[PDB]
């Protein structure tokens, strides 16, 4: 994860506040 790949995991990761996300 680096470029658009770090938003992703990252960017998006971070607003991962439901459950169907990497912190559920």
């Amino acid at each position: 994860a680096v470029g658009i790949g770090a938003l992703f995991l990252g960017f998006l990761g971070a607003a991962g506040s439901t459950v169907g996300a990497a912190s559920g």
